[PDB]
């Protein structure tokens, strides 16, 4: 299990799964904090779809050159060009697009209305470099899972999340065939595989399990851990 | 234990050099010998820009491009194209071993040529950006950050930083007594196995600490370190004072 999967990978392992049907949570350094790399994407997207309606999705907003930052995949050929704020968030969703995602802020009111905004949710925890699994459960159930998003705001926001391709070989390798998984994968830019974040779905059940796994090995760079991410999935999955 | 024992128990070679500073009293064993080091290098580059930055001048911020970032930068990768104050840099290098953070702080200083000068002026001639010796190492840590010239304000900036430090549990703070204070930098090598750890460890009722330095590597390097050994050692060397 846990402690021994710590020992088996020399890894450091925070777990923090919630039923949201039943109230039951699986912790294991709960309490401890990681950096989280690109999963924040999906706090800060369901921010701006609480303000902005599904058909409102079609304002253009005009990027310009110094508006573009390194690792933007999609937004680096929009110098110059409008874009709707729908394909700023599926950029940011599906590629982890840089531009995308500050965009979307600057959207918001800036980061202190994102602060802000977590402060009313009731984490004094995230910040935008590190939270602990706890912290970041109940804050994506919250917002997301059990918020006040439109039917049609996310439905839009969990299909993004549940055709990504980016962690099949995490949360999802590490469910039955029959959970289905909306994942949003840490895609870190410097360093390999090291955190993922799901709405688990049981087959026979509409109420997700929110599950945060956030791992670390420190300096070690181009070694993923897809399996050590794969196997805590598996382990947790029995408790419910 | 003995440590030529540990070295036969998980066949490793180990390096370590205490220093009391109290009494003066050291325990050596590999004290000369050679080790290749990573990480535990950013406490010494994290004190060198403490020793010309006021605290309250931490707050200066540098810009951050693309061309600064490096492998596994936990922290500064989200960062491209922002700016971000000192004291945060230097919180990103010791809490989470990040490698733009730590490459920024030495750049601050003036490069590795005013990081090695430095070194010598400190009685330091061994070191040098490859390896050092547990003994040299050792010396350098007590002359820069326990007997050194930081301002109050910056040594315990700087020891909160290491004292509150998640990623050496399994090392040092593990083998030390209960009531023992440890403050620690970790590291370890990418491409074969070795393990590193220096510490600052504050005995229950003296506030002046043991620098402790444990280098160690697998006889194996296809092996896969045990943080066991750095806990065993540290756990004899502390029964010697
Ligand atoms: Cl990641």
């Amino acid at each position: 299990e846990l402690n021994d999967l710590e020992k088996k990978y020399n890894a450091h392992i925070g777990v923090y799964a919630l039923d949201t049907k039943s109230g039951k949570e699986v912790k294991f350094n709960s309490d401890k904090r990681f950096a989280y790399a690109s999963t924040s994407k999906a706090i800060n997207s369901a921010i701006l779809l609480e303000q902005v309606p599904y058909n409102k999705l079609n304002k253009k907003v005009h990027i310009n050159k110094d508006d573009i930052v390194a690792y933007s995949p999609i937004l680096e050929k929009y110098v110059g060009k409008d874009i709707t704020l729908k394909a700023l968030i599926e950029a940011s969703m599906t590629y982890s697009d840089n531009t995308a995602n500050n965009k979307i802020i600057k959207e918001i009111g800036g980061i202190k209305k994102v602060k802000q905004r977590l402060k009313e949710l009731g984490d004094k925890v995230t910040n935008p470099d590190t939270s602990t699994p706890a912290a970041f459960g109940k804050t994506l159930n919250k917002l997301i899972a059990n918020g006040k998003l439109s039917k049609e705001n996310k439905k839009f926001l969990l299909d993004l999340m549940l055709n990504n391709k980016s962690g099949d070989t995490l949360i999802k390798d590490g469910v039955p065939k029959d959970y289905k998984v909306a994942d949003k994968s840490g895609q870190a830019i410097t360093y390999a595989s090291r955190n993922d974040v799901a709405f688990v779905y049981p087959k026979g059940q509409s109420e997700p399990i929110v599950l945060v796994i956030f791992t670390n090995k420190d300096n070690k760079s181009d070694k993923p851990n897809d399996k050590l991410i794969s196997e805590t999935a598996k382990s947790v999955m029995k408790e419910f």
